[PDB]
């Protein structure tokens, strides 16, 4: 019955969507984009009277009349979802509608949403019109509100809106009065629009973005279209065109384009839809992600007497974006799209501050991302100004996702066209003059059909200079870019070798970054970096969508689906957390991998004797003469043998060779590493000149027989093997025990999020009972200084998981060799997570030192990043707080590892080749069992894992699982570890 | 054992307490006091790593070493008590120590606080030294932290501090390094200092005020003493003296005193404790609360080459403060101290923003308060800058209150002298140059003894130009002002008529403003305004100390003692809420009374025929020629008969007569009101020219027989009396019922907070069972159009509370007269709350209109404020949300009241003299029962009360209960109401 139950009720009395035309005070203000400090702007953000009900019948219907008294109401902060200020229920669900549930007495039935279970938040505040605004036109702007609202000013109805992610505006000039004014919005949690707002995110309510007033003369700048292109022959001369829509009602409109040095470079004047003259800048400064060169465009209306009545403006970037000869190109250069999807998220909900937005782009740039896709809705206006300013390509996207709904698709019901086209026009209008926006996207998981054909058609008709994509379009005409998402390496290869294609393969979403993830990233990039027509894609995604809480003991933790509300509250668990960073922008390990693979200066060692390196310049518009190579050779002892700085010139996409020189490795050193690091000669305000923007390490075998790390005999070793399990049950040094538990064979790791979906993952492990192993002795032979045990490896059901031979040999050294031979019964063991030994030490042994890949967590299918070296750390520092606790803390390519107390007591452990290890504060049982961070408890011991083999992590939570070279072999295998007690 | 278990461990390595000597960039910065934007200042506020334990043994001891890893810790906002960010437990107790309780396994035992139950919050963050600070001296400043902390920088111990309300500072210059610095504070909830921090407030923890760094040259301004007095002969020539302490190590120190027009008026130069020359300003601009005239003092160190190396400064106010001929005088004029006590409080705890502080002083000034007492601790530095700027006298007070502890007093244990004198020096040093500070106070509920004798002695030795008071001193020498608090009108009169006294009586705390309160305020002021030597006092207090929460249905409410923690958590209930405003600075009714009695222009009607008024000018330094009188005569119909503006000259403290002129009242009008209102000719930035700063109304009897409000016969009335109760059980108008319940006699009101302590209050009422009354018919006589019932009034125990005669008479009018005669059995009924009728109407009758004192809640002993007039309102608007729900909504001096639906249906009710009424959304049972606002539920009806008599509210929660003229008489009484149905 009411408006928010209709898919047509998308607005009433709003202004036509347009570009932001904030009136500024001063051309100098226009260059800074500093419009909020304008005398013609007034925020309505702040504290507002607020009221909440479940059931629109029980609401205070008359709260919008100035006479209705709201003094006994609470305040609520605006902007900010009300779920994060103590009201109602935050719900996370995924491919479903949270309201399509029994808790709400409703089955989904578009365009209808629940009625009696629907929620109303009534907002009201008062305000004074600034004195200086006398006789001016005043516009009310609400930057975004979810889901549907009525709005009143002074008790006069303005109208209503659906569409939560772009501004709605009303001209409220004739509704204002003297003295105290009031403003009211009545906000519904659900309307028909929610069916198009079924994004993979928190389902939240209320006023999400700024609410404000701005004021213009009776005659104003209503809109304007900026064209700043390059000629398509050499891409060197700028093309400048400008149209200005003047609204209302002798006078002139004039523009001035100025360069970074405030010098005027183009300028026009006319005495309503004014079309200025086409103009040309030769040898113009061009815009792109690496050199975001900008101009400032000032637009002024003038009195019949030549006085300035209004000034507005925007940054201008001369640049082109196109699909050329089937490849996506910026300024005539086909580029690799190294990007990420970004959702808007903070502890306040959908509401993101300027500092958090700046944090976002600062970290992105620091980790070699060059493009961002706006996860299924346009973003806060300020995000685009950041991208123009610091250089990111934006793939902007209409707020349209009806995942919850083939033949019943909302893409094919023409009665939803008005909603679709409204959402699309609004996305286009507000951002059309940003150079940072390179691609328009039509929506997300909303199906294909006539609605997206009209959307595509319309968009193409007004936009000639940006590609338009749509992922659900697949190969149909209505998409300019083949977006297909989460495809496997093979599927990309099936595509690019076809001869009847004309569109680049660019992954809209790929490499699902959920929990301990982003395995197989190297393999994707071997393809992109070699296929002229798979140009990369956008990682899913940037930031975990989580909320930090604190339990009754002061233990903090991350929340996700099911965590707020009653017991059977709709919920898709932790699947909203998929980020390269945690919710407060602290990076996850896998993000360091992304910085490594996304780097723009890649190198190989081409000649070991001269140390000659081939350097490939993956930049699109930067010469390597902007950077400085630092190189150095270092021995396993941590002694720099040769170091230098170097300066190479090399053009984008070109390669270049560089000889470093032979370097004499001593005979006492066992191996050496050649490290290459690159930094910039000039800072940006985001990256200083000490920040390592690309690196590479290469292993140099040397002649030493022993690790300069090997300790010397440190007293008298004893040990004991268990009659029953065959496990090493004791190891002393002059009587002092070193083990807090026996050494046994482990085959299992507490599931990562991926492990839980992986075809070869924890589903198999837990079902074979690998997380519950015991050893039984079949035969045990002992001498004074050695032992050989043949054991059965059983799960808790008693089933034999495999056969093993455990060989303990005390060396004349005092070191103990442990050589293990294991073979799983591959008749019913289809997978193992790892192959190695595990044991506990008392938690005083927290000084961990190792020679291995570091300083951060790496896995065999995620370890291009990091550098082999000597590193100091602790089990507390190694444990990474993934939203659900899972395996963490792995080190790869390990030569040796030490665990010691501060007193110096401990052991130094080596193998016969590079191994993997971890050492964590929490046991495996506990870590597997914990569902939230605060569930973790310490038991006085650390758990050490020594692995000959452990699986990669892959990305199975969505898309490819661990690739085959990274699975753990099931053949008979033998691996050995040698423990050297120390003092 | 550890430092915080000792009362001597008050600091280590701190700088000597001093005045704030922030280095500014610019003399222009110095005038604005804008030091936070200085290049030599850097905030450390923001997000910090945080960790919390119960039990100092279980804490992360090494968190202060740069090597200790805190990446898996949460963040916490600084500043702000941690209890308000999800940690530990907020506790409110009063004259007790929260730790002296069984929950904490501890009995109070100074100087020891609990050990295993004590709480540790470890805070750490990193920071970069600004580049420009190379070679500069750097100071760390923590403006306040509760209770005891250790602090480290870069792993170097700085020292520790006790004393939560003034800054601690360390010179950290040699502890800084290149790159990332770290800072650590380890904060304890309790130390020995807590025994002196037993204020009536929330017991809270952590970093409460700003933490920051400032930077000076090796040679700096360490301190300085400003003297700006007036000659004690005419108080017209300014006396200026300045001492500057220069620390560290050719150079000159120079000052310039400048007036509001940046013109230099005094200035010196010298080539370390520099004493400048005594100087004199004739006809200087003088400082006081009404005209806070200021000068700006700039102090500059200069190079041997005359270059500026450091600039600092402060505002200067030429003014004197003294006890002259036994009276407190500002600038030779004895003033009335109209003030309030202020605690620091927001939703963050003890932490108060600039906007909230400005809100505080803005409302205070708007309600004619001229002085503020700092409730038992010095305040945030910025508070003093507000008082200098806008004009408030400050009574500043050392952070010393050991209420929890006669002969065992901490005032008499000399081992606590170091704590006492430390707390006192610190209060003195930081504020000595503020003109707004007029009185120093020694502490609060801490007893008298040798410690306060040394404190008093010391203070007197360094301070010659401000009185020093101490409330627990009583009449002993160590107090310059007789502060005795909460004394009755009589006790003040016993004092001021003594001839052996030499000290003014100034109430340190009086008129406890808890719940529905501030009764008897007129009577206090009749005394102050007539006793040259009782000069007023400070209301307790300014702001409720409450926290707003939201329950599971979106119902907000205020919290108080017992509301956080387990069940038997220490608690003194709602006694922390005693304010003239609620916690978010919305005023309580009683605050409008304070504006009325504190007003500075008081008037009486001296001649009714000419309308001649006597005007008394209670200002101390303002002529009435700064104001504008608006006057007007108005008839009970709401028709202005005469109005005008007037301009009078009258000197402070002098009186003046003013004839308004005779005015002809029509013969149709029954009474007229003469309203006088005053406004200022010139705005301050706090009070515009439309704000009514003082008013007065006078009643003018006229000849009309009827209220121009009386309706005309509106159809056919019927009614019904109950066979059993004698109650009016029905009243219809053409068949339509008007009552939702019977009309019965009420004697009780849901207890106010005062009612619950009052000698004549709810203790008596509830014990006589007055809240549970029934009527039983003794005899009932009926005719067609009238009824007479003799009833017994019984409590629920069946005991006869009194006898009543109920007389119902239907008038030829259709109006029903109800005449009630009641007499309580004064053998065991010692008190009644009111005498009147009560009944319910369905809640559609929400349109209330009345001719009475309004627009706000008044009681017979709190009704000097407001104006009789015609007012529109609703039961929802009438209900005031006192922290615990209690009686509210009373109107006094009522001629008639109407209750109608929007359709216009209802009744118009009059009496035979002024009565009282209320009409509320919640029943009395429910209102009495509710302990928190969200407990209140609506039942579909409003409760109307028509009172012939109701008690005052008094101030018994602390101090005098309802005064005798305001008690409800227990004699036989007869009162009548006439109900006129309307359509
Ligand atoms: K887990
Ligand atoms: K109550």
């Amino acid at each position: 019955q009411p408006e928010w139950q209709s898919q047509y009720a998308v607005g009433l009395n709003k202004l036509d969507p347009h570009t932001y035309v904030w009136p500024y005070a001063d051309a100098s203000e226009v260059e800074k984009g500093t419009f909020e400090q304008s005398p013609y702007y007034m925020s309505l953000n702040g504290q507002w009277k607020f009221h909440w009900v479940k059931n629109p019948d029980t609401r205070p219907k008359d709260f919008y009349k100035p006479s209705y008294y709201t003094g006994g109401w609470a305040d609520i902060k605006v902007p900010g979802n009300w779920e994060r200020q103590g009201y109602g229920t935050a719900i996370y669900v995924n491919e479903t509608y949270e309201f399509d549930d029994k808790m709400f007495n409703f089955k989904k039935n578009p365009p209808l949403v629940p009625y009696k279970e629907n929620e109303v938040g009534s907002y009201r505040r008062t305000f004074k019109v600034p004195a200086g605004w006398e006789g001016r036109r005043v516009v009310l702007c609400c930057e975004g509100v979810i889901s549907f609202y009525y709005v009143w000013v002074n008790g006069e109805f303005l109208g209503y809106n659906q569409g939560s992610k772009t501004a709605a505006e009303w001209d409220i000039t004739d509704k204002l009065t003297d003295g105290e004014n009031t403003i009211a919005l009545e906000v519904y949690r659900w309307s028909s629009g929610a069916y198009l707002e079924c994004q993979d995110m928190w389902r939240l309510s209320g006023i999400e973005r700024d609410v404000y007033l701005y004021s213009t003369p009776e005659q104003y700048i209503a809109d304007y279209k900026v064209t700043s292109l390059l000629e398509k022959e050499h891409y060197k001369e700028g093309i400048f065109e400008l149209e200005v829509a003047v609204g209302g009602t002798t006078s002139s409109i004039a523009y001035t384009l100025k360069d970074a040095s405030d010098k005027t470079v183009l300028e026009g004047s006319r005495k309503n839809l004014i079309v200025f003259d086409e103009q040309r800048l030769p040898d113009v400064r061009r815009w792109n992600a690496e050199h975001p060169e900008l101009y400032t465009l000032l637009l002024e209306l003038k009195d019949a007497g030549g006085k300035v009545t209004e000034i507005t403006g925007t940054k201008v970037g001369f640049r082109t974006s196109e699909i050329k000869n089937g490849r996506f190109c910026i300024n005539g250069v086909p580029v690799l799209v190294k990007g990420v999807n970004r959702h808007e998220h903070s502890q306040l909900g959908r509401t993101v501050s300027k500092e958090l937005m700046e944090q976002d782009i600062r970290l992105m740039k620091q980790h070699n991302i060059n493009t961002v896709r706006n996860s299924h809705y346009p973003a806060h206006p300020y995000w685009y100004q950041l991208c123009d300013r610091y250089g990111l390509y934006v793939i902007d996207e209409a707020n349209i996702e009806s995942h919850g709904m083939g033949p019943a698709s909302l893409a094919k019901d023409s009665t939803w066209l008005p909603a679709h086209i409204d959402r699309t026009r609004r996305m286009y209008e507000r951002s059309k003059n940003h150079p940072s926006v390179v691609i328009w996207s039509l929506g997300n998981e909303a199906g294909n059909g006539i609605n997206f054909e009209r959307t595509y058609d319309w968009l193409k008709s007004v936009e000639k200079n940006r590609p338009v994509q749509y992922e659900r379009a697949e190969e149909n005409y209505n998409t300019d870019i083949y977006c297909r998402m989460y495809r496997s390496v093979d599927v990309i290869r099936n595509y690019v070798v076809r001869k009847d294609i004309y569109r680049p393969f660019i992954l809209c979403e790929y490499l699902h970054a959920m929990g301990n993830s982003c395995g197989g990233m190297k393999e994707y990039w071997e393809v992109f970096e070699n296929e002229p027509m798979a140009q990369g894609g956008c990682i899913w995604d940037w930031v975990d969508q989580s909320f930090r809480e604190v339990d009754k003991d002061g233990k903090w933790y991350w929340t996700y689906g099911g965590d707020y509300g009653p017991k059977d509250v709709p919920s898709f668990g932790n699947f909203c957390c998929n980020g390269l960073v945690n919710a407060v922008r602290e990076p996850h390990p896998h993000l360091l991998e992304v910085k490594k693979i996304y780097q723009n200066i890649k190198s190989t060692l081409i000649d070991k004797k001269n140390l000659t390196v081939r350097v490939k310049n993956w930049f699109d518009f930067s010469d390597l003469n902007e950077y400085i190579l630092h190189w150095k050779v270092t021995g396993d002892d941590g002694t720099v043998l040769a170091e230098g700085n170097k300066e190479v010139a090399c053009e984008p996409h070109a390669t270049v060779e560089l000889t470093l020189g032979a370097v004499q490795l001593p005979k006492t050193i066992r191996e050496a590493y050649l490290d290459l690091g690159w930094t910039r000669k000039k800072s940006t305000p985001l990256v200083d000149t000490a920040w390592e923007i690309a690196y590479d390490q290469f292993v140099l075998p040397a002649s030493g027989k022993v690790w300069n790390g090997k300790p010397s005999e440190a007293g008298k070793t004893t040990f004991e093997v268990d009659e029953n399990t065959g496990a090493l049950k004791s190891l002393c040094l002059d009587g002092e025990e070193l083990l807090a538990s026996p050494v046994t064979i482990s085959l299992f790791r507490p599931a990562t999020d991926n492990d839980n979906r992986d075809r070869m993952g924890a589903k198999l492990w837990r079902k074979a009972g690998l997380h519950t192993l015991t050893q039984k002795v079949v035969s045990l032979k002992e001498s004074k200084t050695s032992a050989t045990a043949q054991v059965n490896i059983l799960n808790v059901t008693g089933k034999k998981v495999g056969d093993a031979t455990l060989e303990y040999t005390l060396n004349h050294n005092g070191s103990l060799k442990v050589q293990t031979t294991f073979q799983p019964d591959t008749t019913w063991v289809k997978s193992i997570a790892r192959l190695g030994l595990t044991f506990e030490m008392n938690d005083t042994y927290g000084n961990v030192t190792y020679l291995g890949r570091g300083e951060h967590e790496t896995y065999i299918d995620r370890n291009q990043s990091g550098k082999i070296g000597i590193y100091t750390t602790t089990p507390e520092k190694m444990f990474h707080y993934y939203v659900i606790p899972q395996s963490t803390g792995n080190r790869t390519d390990v030569r040796w590892v030490k665990l010691a107390d501060d007193s110096g007591k401990g052991c130094w452990i080596e193998s016969d080749s590079p191994f993997q290890f971890s050492a964590l504060p929490f046991s495996d049982l506990l870590l597997e069992k914990a569902l939230h961070i605060n569930d973790l408890e310490r038991n006085g011991r650390i758990t050490v894992h020594l692995d000959a083999k452990q699986a990669g992590v892959g990305t199975a939570t969505c898309g490819p699982g661990v690739l085959p070279p990274y699975l753990v072999p099931l053949g008979k295998q033998t691996f050995t570890f040698t423990i050297y007690p120390v003092k």
